[PDB]
């Protein structure tokens, strides 16, 4: 029976308000209702993976569980096996896998997140999941971000907090945060971003919504706005918007959207509004494609429809040689020519960098590098021709082409990451000189860019 090169996850956020599900929510799981749906030639087809973001979620984890294994048991005729579940107050993921994955998943971390102090600490956060699937790491974010449509700054930092402290994935990636841990990550949840238009317009939104006019609706969005911006999200993708604003709805139906103040909402406006998002970010190149992203439209016991995405994604096996795991394969080798680091600090320590990459049997520490003014005031890192040759473990190409290096710039005085970074080593060429390219970030914001030549030999 042959391991896969592609599987396929289900990704849903449902924020319930508090309130039980209602008795049936296959449409959920079916990619069905509004926005890039699923081909109903596919409904009995399981997905490989379903990972279930709930924020708001008044249930037990067992009786959850229960409702969604009842659920696709339903659809597809098969028992899904519980990977993880993990809850935060109100804020829950589940992660089921068909029986056939069960031993292909493995090194299962669960972590959550508690955002703001004080007054704004006790209902906000995020959960999460990580594991491998094979040779291909998966994250998994669920989160719920801090409400009300003056509040997208507070947002932003609710998400940079979420990035710094979940503890996910290899814990011997030390420079690296969730953002560069995983092959592919996905962020999801109750967002909260807002159409930022003003409370006079509200009947005309709602307008808009009834003629499926969502243009000068999306150019609202928060999270548009503020991704455009470089404010939040840096380097995460998300697919085009297709589905109604899924907040704020009259409870038990989807006719009326509710968005007036009351004391209830602490005589806020929630004017309708995208809240409910699924994102992602892979590594380069690596196979990634969005074949639904949606919400339901017959599952009315939240003022929060659920949204639906679902993905394609490469994933590779768990390779073995006559020689790695447990020694290199002297015929592979990967070298750094003519390599430099621009970045936006003030600071003038030396830096050095680690290469990361499951491909070594352990991380790699450069030489210092050669500190150089660049002309628009920046400083510019040189490590010319003195970076390490890299020796993986495995030089077979069908192996050595699909790994990525994650690449830290570090200061000599303080040894903490100034930068992150990774290059795939999926190249148009081998034993050939060529360009390699990645932006730099630290807590998910831009600090620089790494750029010079690589030139990789494996065993063909
Ligand atoms: C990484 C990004 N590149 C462009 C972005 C903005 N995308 C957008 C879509 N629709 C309406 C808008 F106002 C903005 S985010």
């Amino acid at each position: 029976q042959p391991e896969p090169d592609m599987i396929t996850i289900f990704i849903g956020t449902w924020n319930m308000g508090n309130a039980p599900p209602p008795k049936k929510i296959t449409s959920w799981f079916l990619s069905k209702g509004q926005g890039k749906t699923r081909d109903d030639s596919a409904d009995y087809i399981p997905h490989d993976i379903y990972v279930i973001g709930t924020q708001e979620d008044p249930l037990s984890e067992k009786e959850w569980l229960e409702i969604l294994k009842h659920s696709l048991q339903e659809i597809t005729s098969v028992t899904f096996k519980t990977v993880a579940i993990h809850t935060l107050w109100n804020i829950r993921i589940v992660v089921l896998a068909k029986p056939e994955h069960e031993n292909r998943i493995s090194h299962i971390c669960t972590d959550n997140v508690k955002t703001g102090i004080a007054n704004t600490l006790g209902n906000k956060g995020a959960v999460g999941v990580s594991f491998m699937f094979n040779g291909t790491s998966l994250g998994f974010v669920n989160s719920h971000l801090t409400s009300g449509s003056e509040k997208k700054l507070r947002r932003n930092q609710n998400y940079m907090n979420i990035l710094r402290f979940l503890a996910l994935g290899d814990k011997k990636l030390s420079p690296f945060n969730i953002t560069h841990r995983f092959t592919h990550l996905f962020w999801f949840g109750d967002l909260n971003y807002r159409v930022d238009l003003p409370t006079w317009e509200a009947e005309t939104i709602i307008q808009k919504i009834k003629q499926q006019q969502y243009a000068d609706l999306l150019s609202h969005d928060q999270l548009l706005t503020e991704r455009r911006e470089q404010k939040v999200f840096l380097h995460f993708e998300e697919e085009e918007i297709t589905f109604a604003p899924t907040y704020r709805f009259e409870r038990l139906t989807r006719d009326k959207y509710a968005y007036t103040k009351q004391k209830a909402t602490g005589m806020k406006y929630n004017l309708p509004s995208w809240c409910d998002r699924v994102l992602w970010k892979s590594y380069p190149l690596v196979h990634v494609v969005c074949q639904s992203y949606g919400s339901t439209s017959d599952i009315m016991t939240s003022d929060h429809s659920p949204v639906f995405a679902t993905f394609e994604a490469g994933v590779t096996s768990q390779f073995v040689s006559k020689n790695g795991p447990g020694t290199v394969d002297s015929q592979g080798q990967i070298e750094f020519l003519r390599c430099y680091a621009t970045l936006k600090t003030k600071s003038q320590t030396k830096f050095y960098l680690e290469f990361h990459s499951s491909c070594l049997e352990s991380f790699v520490k450069s030489q210092e590098g050669e500190n150089e003014e660049g002309s628009e005031g920046e400083l510019v890192v040189k490590f010319g021709e003195t970076l390490p040759k890299l020796k993986p473990i495995i030089s077979d190409p069908e192996y050595l082409l699909d790994q990525h290096i994650l690449i830290s710039i570090k200061s000599s005085d303080s040894d903490e990451s100034y930068g992150e970074g990774c290059i795939a080593l999926r190249l148009e060429a081998t034993e050939t000189q060529l360009p390699i390219y990645t932006p730099l970030t630290h807590h998910g914001e831009l600090t620089g860019h790494f750029q010079g030549e690589i030139k990789l030999q494996t065993s063909q």
